[PDB]
């Protein structure tokens, strides 16, 4: 049950030229910019609504027309506030035309070599919210720092309270 | 199961108290004043742990007193989130001699004179009160954005054809 994501170009934060256009499948993305650019990127963003607890992988079908390697890099956002980006040093896998490798993401990105004309595999557990160090299939659980108890006495003047045992139960 | 280390660093905020740990629990004594109503005994234990393969916080307490006693729980994660017990969840107090679902009154458990029993507390009972997060939400519960970002080569003109891009389920 391959959930396909929708495409859409509206949305776009950049400090390059490009002309996007639509083919029978896919996008092609053309940019102009120069070696000197340091800063450059072409940032393409999705607002949505929806529930990916049942999916844990993003699959990109991306082809580089360049004999030089391309870049790319991803970023999700929950609860309008959690944003998820590439775990560095975490394996993705390319799968090429003939050949399929592990690499690891670098400075935040995956490279995309020369000629690639293949699909990208990124697990969920490769995107991490730097903050709270939560993977992006995880919950807040993943990352326990302190539990404590309050414990406010009754209007006597001395209280005591016994506690034999707390522990943690799972179904 | 896992059983919590009863190791405990406290904050007292207008009593005095002592912490013993016996072989049967670990006592807590409290010395206040009736008209201090800011009384609150505040008793934790830091660490670094994954509790996501648990779903419930038990605790099996006594109260010495007939007057009822108030507890609540804190539980923080990594980004400085504090997460407490949430308004008009339900916990399970199971006593002695009285067995029944209760309610969170104004963010706390009322704990009986005299009680004698175990409370149980539900982890989606626990919620970060500014964020609104509840503490066993995953995050692929709730995705309200996603984005890719190119980032061309020193080549003048750079082409990529992005042909799809899916979710797999596994
Ligand atoms: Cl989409
Ligand atoms: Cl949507
Ligand atoms: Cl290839
Ligand atoms: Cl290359
Ligand atoms: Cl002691
Ligand atoms: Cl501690
Ligand atoms: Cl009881
Ligand atoms: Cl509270
Ligand atoms: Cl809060």
């Amino acid at each position: 049950a391959d959930k396909i994501l929708d495409l859409s170009f509206k949305k776009i934060e950049t400090d390059l030229s490009s002309k996007i256009t639509y083919e029978d499948t896919g996008v092609k993305i053309e940019t102009d910019s120069s070696k000197s650019d340091k800063e450059r990127y072409l940032y393409i963003y999705q607002n949505i609504k929806e529930n990916w607890s049942m999916y844990n992988n993003f699959y990109i079908e991306i082809q580089n027309k360049n004999k030089s390697s391309q870049k790319i890099n991803l970023s999700i956002q929950s609860k309008n506030m959690f944003e998820f980006r590439l775990k560095e040093g975490s394996e993705v896998f390319l799968e090429g035309k003939n050949i399929i490798y592990s690499d690891k993401i670098k400075e935040g990105c995956i490279e995309v070599p020369g000629e690639f004309e293949g699909k990208i595999y990124v697990n969920f557990n490769s995107l991490i919210n730097e903050e709270s160090n939560v993977v992006l299939d995880s919950n807040m659980l993943s990352n326990i720092v302190s539990w404590g108890i309050t414990f406010i006495p009754s209007d006597e003047e001395h209280n005591i309270v016994i506690i034999k045992k707390i522990s943690l139960l799972s179904e």
